[PDB]
């Protein structure tokens, strides 16, 4: 039995993006760099086990330097722990994979080589993992853990209709959105956004859509809120920006700025 | 089949380097620096595909140790800054600027090595690829790329006339290529701009020469015109400068700087 | 024969460590960096020789330079050589059973930020600056290298008192607890000081707790909390390049704030 | 067939640096730093008698030796080189800068150090490249039109060769020469013999037996210029240098 | 034949860390850095000695740069009752001198090393197992040179004639460390000086007790060499360079030599006038 | 046949260090530093091909071995095999030791273990530059004439050198010299008094090539920067050169 996704408290951030590609894999992947390391392996075996059957779903581990375990992963999740080392051309393959159909996660060591700029732009989302600032929160987790390592079975049936409301909204999620649209005017003002970041390429473009349309999915609705943008475009284009070095602003206050003033923003 | 060449928008001095080396390869290849992504490698696919039967054969030649018999070809070397045997680039260059003949065309990484002045001056054109940055042209991209992907055939069938029509132009060009001449006074216009670029050496007198002669024939013309060199110029110099250190001055605004005051263009 | 615990001088925050250590050995084990005038050999093997008999003594098992890999107390004398690999294993059979114990080197390669988080404590020594301490350090180390026999009897009934004491902290820690207001601010003493996760958190409120038992209470004090912080988060810092201040000066700052400890200004 | 000597435009100081080597190898070779491969062909082609070979050193007694790259093939290579020349072969060397740049006690052993600049004449650099592609077209017409001119610096070179022994420099001029070698701090006499012998050589060649101030004069910066010791804190060009203390010590007006 | 210990002129620093190593071996050895009269000091004083028998003359071992424990019988046995002198301990680091400090910390002898600066610093925590660090500086009475060299060609023309006339300073100092050794028992130093003697040592920030136990040592053994039994404040001066200098923790930021630093503190904390 | 060493001109100061060292070869060795290229191998053994008995000179490579004298050894390049082989022949000096090096410099500590320390200048007197180089045709072109021309010149230097290591074993220097040599010593803070012991030894040496028995003050002077310069320890920031500064200290000790 694993922890329950739907009791993980203070990672808001990783878990939007791992819920994102869920519901799209077409996303790209995640790539977590939380250099405070604390529930990041637990957190993504608690969402493959939160998966609906389709056969359960199944989650793949990306160790040891097999050159080819795509085999098994397929309509799945598949996790690299340290794709800081893995090979240079094999991270290419995976990346492709993912963005025509499993979810592709990763992870990575500060200070042992900080993501070849080639090989991070590929990836679709980049979520940090800041640990908890708030005092009485810190105190619920460290209650929550051995609470939950006392009396797994009463920890995970408190959480267990949690569970089944959150597993269905996926479920939702997937099959509304093939109608989910985003207006003309949002579309470019987002391609403005990519653009005034000085993004390499047009991905950023096409994942900041494909993100906001996933949330708007996620939550029911059909028509993508400038809202719905704000809460993936960090998420989408902190991992792109091309600032000059001059800059001792941060990436992810960057997008927000930038954000903000296309779309006309008052907080 | 691959994305048709004619409706790669947003990318057009990397088609014209790409358009007049496959007029004249004796230009000496396309270097392509910019923008990792932007699909270069599909580019030169679509470049084969519309080419006429004489199909045309594209080589990869990817991290490899001595594929190059392609001969009215393309030769794509994805990343010319890993061929630390310098020997390799050379020969395919000189082989480039005569029949040993093919469209030579490299890539390369920034910041990581390579790019020496003795490995760069070599190459005929520099094509850039700057990111297009009006917004709804960016959406336009987009929303071609999937409409492709969802449906390639009809697709491919809307450019299908375009796509002929540039392969006749293409033809057209090569043929009549040997009576395009170029004015005398032209001609030492472009090599003042060189020599007040200090340029090494007369190869890029001889680049920016070839250059305006296959665009001119490329538009059915038999005389360069100025603004025919003007088209090729920054393709054939900027990477080919000996500015200052001391200059913040960019490398492509300085060829046109030049180029204006000695055609006198106002 | 060996040295007695009780008649050690000079050495407070590292007996201390070591003390907690035995009574609650969750906590982590104790990293001991320092100086070399002090014993860190003859510390741990006095410990050893203090605490009750197990059904023969409790078993002090030293690792030498040369050491390939392969309810006591566990020395390792060079933790900065034997790469990551065995020190990674050790670190297991700690947390959540033995003492680990090791001892480090300066300028032979810095703490590993990711394998020196993992031990419970950071206790330093630092060499007696009172002048008749030292003296007395020195006329007691070669009196009891003429007698031991004559030197552990004077210190017999001391070591007997402490050996009751520690059997009495294990008894009680089960009792032992930390009012919520105090489990939260020391939280918020670990956010902070930007802790890497929550094993700060954890081994605070397990020091702090055992530091009381100790002492015959059951209810962690403010000062409870004062005594042990220091040891439980300086190696955990997370404090900028640019700041020129002392770790543990750094841990009593945030404490004495976040708990508003203050000198009552006397006339 | 390669491309004819007399034909090569806008090299002249290297052409004058080759063709004194040839006269006298005891010069000790040429340091070259537009495509000179061919023009040390051009001049293998050139010289008389079996005819003359030009060897290549990738990785030859009375002939050429080119080594394109004398800044890689470590000191241990390049110091068996130069014991060949001196006090009989034209060793030919070009450098690369960026790649090691050729070690101050390896560039001085180099009898002339010979600049190559592009040319600047818009109108002459046309008239280069036409002659390239109206070469590769037709090869035997384009030699044909050069080949009176080739045979005539043939025998100018063979005459040269036969007049050197009798080649003088006045007393006056050789101690004005040293004096330039001296307020230019070379190390050594070296450059007191380069440039003496090339000064006859250039006499010799204009079939004249005593050498003139103009004689010293168009070879000494060749001669000098990689044998400076001046200051760094001098923003001046080294072959102006040599220029400015030569018309000094010769009263050049 | 070997030259007079007691004809060695413009060494007294040496000479003194070397003779009381010898009358309390327990003090830890000599560290020689300096100029470079060296190799030809020890033999004087392993000459110098009384003369030993086999098991209840002093042996003299040296060590070229060599070692790899070709010395553990080898060459550690030969130092037995004798001494040792390690020409170049600034290289075989590492494991080869942690193995002879203990060896001196079945044969007890007086470690004495010498080292080469620019060629590497011995790793501070080997350094500070040394009892003492006596640096030799090269004489600067301009006469006095004069009289060394002189010496040293009288001395190769006429060895013996030479050792005659050092013949009764030799006797007289070789009786004075019998004695020495004979009386090291009874030295004692006073509480209040024993006490500013750590004052000195953790106002100079030394790594550990080591400092106080050298200087201790070391004062009661200049007292026993002069016939006293009472450790003075001019004793420990004399000798309390000698054991901190090596043993300091000096902020990068000081100029200040690190001799001239200890003989401020112990001034300081002595209050000597 | 080899160029007569009477006719090398312009490098006074080298044939100085060298001459000395023949005469007494305890001084120990000579390290030629000359920036410049002037036939160094070549004076060494015009040197050898004059003394008397024949004699030997040894020129050892780059590649040095493993294991010659009353004869001559030249190291051409004592930067390479320095770690031990260097090592080795400065304790073997018995036999002239003769090095040379190239800047761009021997260890602080094995170049203090060289006796003398002879630099060589190219030299600046135009009208002489071209006298060498017409000296070096003419002697390429008739050996034997040139050798001949100088026949009785290498007779009377040869002469001088026996005499003055016949004489050396009587020449004196007066207490007062002797002291004042070893004043100048430490005030250049020299490491150790083997300083002290060549500056005393080339005096002599000297006084004995002159056919003197008493060491003189310009004697002295004549040899104590071949003697002291390379053994100076002198602060970084001093921009004064080496040799001028010995010849500061001793001009103010002896009072010239």
């Amino acid at each position: 039995v694993v922890f329950p996704f739907t009791a993980i408290v203070g990672q808001d951030e990783m878990k939007l993006a791992l819920l994102l590609n869920v519901i799209d894999p077409k996303i790209g992947g995640v790539m977590i760099m939380g250099d405070r390391g604390t529930g990041k392996s637990t957190t993504i075996r608690a969402l493959a086990d939160l998966l609906p059957e389709i056969k359960k779903v199944t989650m793949v581990d990306l160790p040891l330097g097999a050159t080819e375990l795509l085999a098994k992963a397929n309509r799945g999740i598949l996790y690299v722990d340290e794709v800081n080392l893995l090979d240079d051309h094999l991270v290419d393959v995976l990346l492709d994979s993912a963005a025509g159909r499993f979810v592709l996660v990763g992870s990575g060591n500060p200070e042992e080589g900080e993501l070849r700029p080639q090989l991070l732009d590929r990836f679709g989302m980049h979520a940090e993992i800041r640990t908890v600032r708030e005092p009485e929160l810190r105190v619920k987790i460290v209650e929550q853990r051995t609470e939950f390592d006392q009396n797994p079975h009463p920890f995970c049936d408190q959480y267990q209709t949690e569970q089944e409301a959150l597993q269905a909204k996926i479920v939702n999620a997937q099959n509304l959105l093939p109608q989910v649209t985003i207006d003309y005017d949002y579309r470019v003002k987002v391609s403005e956004v990519c653009a005034e970041l000085d993004v390499d390429g047009l991905r950023g473009d096409i994942v900041t859509n494909r993100a906001a349309k996933a949330l708007a999915a996620f939550e029911g609705r059909t028509e993508v809120t400038v809202d719905d943008i704000s809460r993936v475009i960090v998420l989408c284009l902190r991992h792109r920006l091309r600032k000059d070095p001059l800059e001792s602003i941060d990436s992810g206050s960057k997008v927000e700025k930038v954000f903000k003033r296309v779309f006309g923003v008052v907080d």
